[PDB]
């Protein structure tokens, strides 16, 4: 079952190289929004440089402004690790930006987003599937 001291499942993926596909365990996806008004935010982080984050894309089309922060949060994890992304809080950016309590909808979609990417990043390897007639 493993005459070696390595249990790793594989260096990359059993699909003969690939990376980038919205359908991999090395890519966390997160799509949230604010149904309390009508704002949609999408954030996706990439992890491969050794469990580290090398690239961090995103997409927020609906709030003409929630983009700025999108560039700050995405540029804050770009290089960090999931262990760090799963710890930052919305108060962190809320303070670095200094904005009134009448727009927290952003800082919220920021941290809440990273939470979705981490949830879908760890769920891509839980119960998986069991049946799938071809």
């Amino acid at each position: 079952m493993a005459y070696s001291e390595k249990v790793i499942d594989h260096y990359e993926n059993p699909r003969n190289v690939g990376s980038l596909d919205k359908k991999d365990s090395n890519v966390g996806t997160g799509m949230v929004g604010a149904p309390a008004c009508g704002d949609v935010m999408q954030l996706q982080i990439k992890v491969d440089d050794n469990g580290i984050i090398e690239d961090a894309k995103f997409k927020t089309y609906g709030c003409g402004s929630a983009i700025a922060s999108s560039s700050l949060i995405t540029e804050w994890v770009k290089g960090k690790s999931l262990e760090e992304a799963g710890a930052i809080k919305n108060s962190q950016i809320a303070e670095e930006l200094e904005l009134p309590p009448v727009k927290v909808h952003c800082s919220i979609l920021a941290e809440d987003a990273i939470k979705a990417a981490i949830a879908d990043y760890k769920a891509k390897q839980g119960l998986e599937h069991h049946h799938h007639h071809h």
